[PDB]
């Protein structure tokens, strides 16, 4: 498989093995009432950084916790904290397949468009080789 | 968490103004809910080791007025119920390791039922 | 509020003329078609600059809109002959400001109806809150 | 006419003694018989200061096409290589009011919206005095 | 005719001398059919004139881009590394028309409107002369 199939995948399973709750591979663009809670791990900026000659890569790993509509964000973060936080301390699969990981920001997005699910987005830095 | 509680003090700073608050900037909105009063963060970032996990993050104090008003009245609103609010917010002090002013934007509903300002401050704390 | 007085040193001064359009205290969202000509005075990006200081950085602008069907030559137009001249010289503005400079002079339209074409006058001014 | 004026008067001069609609200013929405459409304008306008007693200033120069409907970006760039360049070659009189010319870029648009119009976008970066 | 024209075909002959599967596009497509699906662009963006060498040598980021519906992101990952990752190796007829080709990103989009598809993006950095 491609290695960042093998990413999502390493987070994906501690996150089943461990939450109630629909996961995607990749960023959703829609879901259906039945979706929510809804937790999305993927990748963004993934770019080539190795022009000191090394094969290096590096990307903004995702872990997005959608709710059904209008929440406080402190519902997110209380679900963040309470279902996600924990996984994301021992999976060593993740660890084998990259070179370095840190913690990167923590966003809320919203629906700007219907209106139909608030999120919270634990991102953190990683770099790798393809 | 952390968030929760720094969105709260200002939340609960601002109670003490015969406004709805959000906790989070909202999506949609319910006219009864204006004028309608959001504290949310934007730009949460990882800083760090000093020792202690260092985070920057942005402030923002958003109100909200139905349809189209002059920018000045929500610069006026602005003014009196936000401003004097802000000046001392205790409970929020104790969370924050540093505060200090970033910017003040004026936004509006691009698709158009409301129009903004939006106080911000750049706040630095340990997660 | 300085954002206030600062908008409308501008307003007032750009409006004192015959000119027959309407003058907006911020940037509108929505145009009724009987609002062309339309002049909307606004701030944007607004940032605190302080070194210890109380600086606050703004970019002030002067929007000239019109119905979306029209040359920018005549947004242009409207500019030289009825906001530049005014925007020569505003002793109601300079006194609350602590520099302005030529910044910007952008060209916008309604993307989506395409009621409107717009001409927007930039400057960079600083200030203390 | 100020500058700016004058400026997009001498391209959509030079093209017009040479086929299509030509639009002074970039257009929002077309109709039909726009087709093919031809756009001169400025975006980027800048003042970079006052050289000596004068005021100097940056802005991006666009000729634009736009054909009817989604069509391949080769057959945009063979109509740009066959009426736009050659005009561009020399304008004597846009020389006349610059202060310096070069070649920006090469854009390729779309109506994202729907298949409405697709437009290849060639652009130039220049300094002039107001 | 010219150079961007050249450019593309190369990698789209390539693409379907590989595997005529998917229906290819010649720069990215606005708007698709039910059917297209696989689609294949091949496109440039952000070409830009980087100055006159004895020549005028440009610089632009290629793309090849697999739109899929809404489906999980491994799946563009598989696809990518069956259909794409093989012909990209090296492709002589490319490589014969530019300077330097260097790998930048690895991009996942999608449908934001009506979520008609999903995609993975592959982009390279080339320089040529027009």
């Amino acid at each position: 498989h491609m290695k960042h199939t093998e990413l999502r995948a390493a987070v994906l399973d501690a996150l089943e093995k461990h939450t109630g709750a629909t996961f995607f591979d990749g960023r959703p663009a829609v879901f259906d009432e039945a979706d929510f809670p809804a937790v999305a791990v993927y990748l963004t900026g993934a770019e080539y950084t190795g022009e000191e000659l090394d094969d290096t890569w590096q990307a903004e790993l995702h872990i997005e916790v959608f709710l059904p509509a209008q929440v406080p964000d402190s519902e997110l973060d209380a679900w963040m904290e309470s279902r996600i936080y924990p996984v994301m301390s021992d999976i060593p699969a993740l660890s084998d397949l990259i070179t370095s990981m840190v913690a990167s920001g923590y966003d809320y997005r919203r629906d700007d468009d219907a209106g139909l699910w608030s999120s919270a987005d634990l991102t953190y830095v990683i770099t790798y080789e393809m």
